[PDB]
């Protein structure tokens, strides 16, 4: 038998992974980072829009800080997230950029000067103070009111998970690539690390740690219209759930990205509505307008996909060989502001969609972009598992809720990195695991045994049809609108898919460098994914975030103001078993309220809100006539945890 | 923390450890061999006499069979070894050759003719016919009447150990060089592998495995005159003592060899002496026949030993600037005889003695050479210590008792290698372990605390002056000819002597690549071997096989025909804790009586030798004429065992 044994073993090469993998090692952990691919290729180098933080640098940052951005966050997430995670969060996101701008990382930054800008609600000209001059900038981008998306031009991602894949390098950390976790060892309710195929090899190795970090990405591949990478399909969720154990959370809330390039995904960054862009249908009719009057295509995104998908329902869409799509035009900002401000976006368009974005309109349509479902954890990063933790768009550490931020999931995979990576840590260096053979034996000959079986099946399915099969079912019933009938139709048909896919059977024997016998395990973890999705926004009888019910247009805040928990306790069941996990309220800094965009009063009131609310009203006024400071406030409202090391306030410029 | 695993560990990298590598390796137990040195680099290439086995090929050979081969192994060992397991080896060895055979040990063949041969008792000629042309041949070596000692021209050891080590490579085994180990893992009576210190890097780093083996040779380097590797220094054997559970079996066994070159302790193989070898003492007097009138020169090499002590003794011997010694003439062979059949002998003394033999004496005088004592085991080659296993040299199998054959060392280590190794194969496979990180972690930080202490200690005393010492007290009381009052003076000295041996203080401040820290710990360990090999010298009140106490000349049949069994359980005790483990004569095929070799009637009888030795006339008598083969015979004096594998009788010519 083969056994690799590391105090801190990290799943996962992302920013999460790495993140974590460094805060392991510099405190003497020997630490393992696995990867499917060269960790610096992990769908994190994809980011362009940016990282949310409230370091209030530029102009338009100018008197941000946590309280804006932390407000941002829960209203956006519609009340779904723990606010307290995201009070974690925020506090640590300006310190996550200044670390990554140690590191290297070339943060675009501020000039002195006055600077063409867009506002679209005025697009007037914006100055930097000369005391600005050098700080690390920002843009608009996520809508929020105040500017805080830190960027490296265009490669935001690529510069950031390079940064700290080399930190990695320099701190000797184990990175081993093309190397997959299909399975969690675990022996009374406790994680001992993972049973791990050398892609390869097709050697079956057991990877024994104290501890055990889960940064697998999103699960965005279950679907067939997607911006992710291919690399994207949630079987490391798949393996926490196959535990029976571990838990995941929210599933069914699924976030969809309205522009990505038709029908590749390859995605096309917001800056092109924000700068003006327009959405046109098969008339070449700028139809934004005509549902948002306001702020027309400059209205919040899960406002402008609604619209796309339903103005395409009126039969205004455009028909292609693929489906049907619409169009974006971005030649009306001019041919010298796009090779200069989206240079990179003409570069897309040509290479892929063959077409000048100044001369054509891309063919766009939205789709599936972020997962804010995942492995359910505390606010330390650890799941029910004991000694598993998760971190990064994988979890549900759940400061996303219903509805992430753009420009909060990177930020969140660096920030939970170095928050989940103390407590992971800690975890490490603290307990004391014992371990048997006997255990590590049954899950190794385990796996032996199911690849064995893959290879020798004579049935008569075909993984890939199956798959194809399943992204559609996906695509046409668990998108952005969804009703009762339908998602019936999807769960009873992933079911049968499922079983059918136990009777694949795959043309090439070998077990090294097998693409096929990847898919014959692959895709029945991605079907029991798909379920609980599926099922999840089945049983969701409510409107919320991305989570959208047509037969239930609004948001419960009575029967609703929970958290879907998804689990498979048995081996043999077909259908994912959920349950529920209530916010309280009273635990809440900000009360359920209105979100900001989409109709008003669009919610079933909890009648413990107001009385919450009023607890705010009360406890604000009081200590805020009484001279105290925001911070004191916070403290009295919602007191939060944080691992020593972070728990300094964040400097900032005009302190 | 650094670990390791493997699911069978060996300690050790010569003959014997690497054929039980071999043997765990071949059945799919993935095996590490952690070895000091390069393996093909163990001691067990020196050997040059040959490996005595009764293949009953050659003229002299013929007739010769496991009982031959057997009963000169038992009276042999003076009756202090396990008959069982002296016939688990005699019936083994034949398979040994014939399998190295087959890995390509070119084996000296026979062919068909006459030759010159010397027997001493009829220096005349020997013709091989030619059914036995080609087959493996043998020569005169260990005194047996028949000759049965195979072997590789003059490089047995060498090529011998050059076949296994190429196994291993075949077999993909993880040989680990420049590794030590310094202490046992074990928790509640069992063994979980070894905390290791790299030579070169100076990290402990600890080996987990579900068995582990020890075959780290014998313990000849604690006296200053020996034939033995400057590696041979028993470490192996006091981890196994420092676990205070594991036992050491007969430590005071020690064989000398009587004619290493002097001083430098390089072997002259005993062919010196059968060709016609001469010994001289100061005056150039031939004196043997002076002590032996019969066998002269070839009387057993232990009364040729004890002759030229008692010559030297009688103010004799040759004043060197290095101690007395005495003279060897092989001159008188002829230089033609030299050149063709000691060519080896020749550059030798050449090389290193600055000498021709074929014009000039040789300086020798006897030194320790073989270590029958050592980790004490069952037939299976397990110790106290469950999972912790032992084989060749460095154990105590025990099939030598007080004295080893000539040709029976180098026969053990692959013949055990194959036996054990069957048995430790299974127990690794069928045994399941426990392994806890908190044990794991004592043991690691409890040598890296170790290590650290010594590179601080302000101590004042000088580890080479403190080894060099020990081994002066060894040789002068603890070497052929024993005597309480000095054995007395010996066990005191070396006890204060392992008091001072902590507060060495070493020069050299660095981990890694550290002669002076390894001296550090190593010696400490000598000083605990030393002790139970004088202590347990000093109360064996007898005189038996290599132990000989003259103020006890009497081999004690009654009070003595027992095993010594050293141990350690209190780690703050200086002295070694004896026990002694009876030897059951109902359980002997062959009864206590006379050895051959020396004084006659010179043991005090045991009455249940007699009743037995009855029991045994008896027995055979009824069988023998019932018509039954030396076979079923055997089986009804003493049954013992072996691996299924090895079951199988032994085909001879003339079958
Ligand atoms: C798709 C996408 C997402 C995105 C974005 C643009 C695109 C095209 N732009 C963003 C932006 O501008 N601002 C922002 O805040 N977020 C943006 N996002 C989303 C964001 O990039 C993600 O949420 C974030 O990168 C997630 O990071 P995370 O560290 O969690 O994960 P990852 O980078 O996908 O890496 C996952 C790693 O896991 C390994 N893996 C996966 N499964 C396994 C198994 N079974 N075994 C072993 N290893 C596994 C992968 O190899 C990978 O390295
Ligand atoms: C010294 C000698 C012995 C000898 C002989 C000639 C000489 C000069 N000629 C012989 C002969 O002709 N016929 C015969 O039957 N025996 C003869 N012998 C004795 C024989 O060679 C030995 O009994 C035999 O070789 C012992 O084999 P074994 O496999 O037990 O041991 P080894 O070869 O010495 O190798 C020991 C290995 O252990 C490693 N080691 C030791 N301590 C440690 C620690 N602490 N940690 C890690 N590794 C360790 C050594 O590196 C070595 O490889
Ligand atoms: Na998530
Ligand atoms: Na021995």
């Amino acid at each position: 038998m083969k056994v690799q044994y590391c105090d801190s073993l990290v799943i996962g090469g992302g920013l999460a992974g790495l993140r974590a993998a460094v805060a392991t090692q510099q405190k003497g952990l020997s630490t393992i980072v696995l990867s499917l691919i060269p960790v610096k290729r992990s769908h994190s180098a994809a980011a362009q829009g940016g990282m949310q933080a409230s370091l209030g640098n530029s102009k338009m940052s100018d008197g941000d800080n946590e309280d804006l951005h932390f407000m941002d966050t829960v209203k956006g997430s519609d009340w779904g997230c723990d606010q307290k995670v995201a009070r974690m969060f925020v506090n640590t996101a300006p310190k996550a950029i200044r670390e990554l701008a140690a590191w290297g990382v070339p943060w675009t930054r501020i000039h002195k000067g006055d600077r063409m800008a867009i506002i679209n609600a005025q697009k007037t000209t914006i100055t930097e103070e000369d005391f600005r001059h050098g700080l690390i900038h920002s843009r608009d981008f996520g809508g929020t009111k105040k500017w805080r998306t830190c960027y490296t031009a265009d490669a935001t991602g690529h510069t950031m998970l390079f940064a700290v894949a080399n930190e990695c390098l320099k701190l000797g950390v184990s990175i081993q690539d093309r190397k997959e976790a299909i399975a969690l060892i675990h022996q009374d309710g406790k994680c001992y690390g993972a049973v791990v195929r050398d892609l390869v090899t097709g050697d079956i190795i057991a990877y024994v740690a104290k501890g055990t970090l889960i940064a697998t990405g999103g699960y965005g591949r279950i679907y067939k219209n997607t911006t992710n990478a291919v690399v994207c399909e949630g079987t490391g969720t798949a393996i926490a759930l196959e535990t029976g154990i571990a838990q995941l959370g929210n599933m069914e809330a699924v976030q969809f990205h309205p522009t990505p390039l038709f029908p590749s995904g390859i995605l096309l960054t917001e800056g092109c509505r924000g700068d003006g862009g327009i959405l046109r249908d098969v008339d070449g009719h700028r139809f934004m307008p005509d549902y948002e009057p306001e702020k027309k295509e400059l209205a919040s995104r899960d406002v402008v996909s609604r619209r796309m998908i339903e103005h395409i329902r009126k039969g205004k869409g455009v028909q292609s060989p693929y489906g049907q799509h619409l169009w974006l035009d971005i030649s009306i900002l001019g041919r010298k502001h796009i090779e200069t401000n989206l240079r990179d976006v003409q570069e897309i368009c040509e290479y892929f969609a063959g077409i000048d974005p100044a001369e054509k309109w891309a063919p766009v349509l939205p789709m599936q972009h972020y997962s804010m479902g995942g492995i359910r954890t505390d606010y330390r990063g650890e799941a029910k598992l004991k000694g598993l933790f998760s971190a990064g768009e994988a979890a549900c550490w759940d400061m996303h809720g219903f509805n992430r931020l753009g420009g909060n999931s990177v930020s969140e995979a660096v920030v939970a990195g170095m928050i989940v990576g103390e407590y992971f840590a800690e975890h490490c260096a603290n307990t004391q695991v014992d371990l048997e053979t006997k255990t590590l034996e049954k899950f190794v000959k385990g796996q032996e045994a199911y690849m064995k079986s893959l290879v020798e099946s004579k049935g008569t399915e075909d993984v890939f049809k199956i798959k194809n099969r399943m992204k559609d079912v996906m695509d046409d019933n668990v998108g952005i609108f969804r009703d009762g009938p339908h998602l019936e139709k999807a769960v009873k048909e992933l079911e049968e898919l499922y079983k059918k896919s136990k009777n694949v059977g795959i043309k090439n024997k070998r077990l090294h460098a097998n693409p096929e016998l990847e898919e014959a395990y692959r895709v029945p973890m991605m079907l029991k994914v798909a379920l609980c999705v599926a099922k999840g926004a089945l049983d969701r009888t409510e409107s919320r975030g991305a989570h959208n019910r047509e037969d239930y247009p609004k948001r419960d805040d009575i029967n609703w103001l929970n958290r879907t928990l998804a689990s498979w306790p048995n081996p043999e069941q077909t259908l994912p078993t959920l349950e529920y996990e209530a916010l309280d309220v009273n635990e809440m800094e900000i009360a359920p309220g209105y979100r900001g965009y989409g109709a008003k009063g669009n919610y079933i009131e909890n009648p413990l809100s107001v009385k919450r609310q009023e607890e705010i009203d009360k406890i604000q006024s009081e200590l805020e006539a009484a001279g105290k400071d925001r911070h004191a406030i916070q403290e009295a409202l919602m007191p939060y945890e944080l691992p020593a090391k972070y728990k300094a306030r964040n400097e900032r410029l005009g302190d």
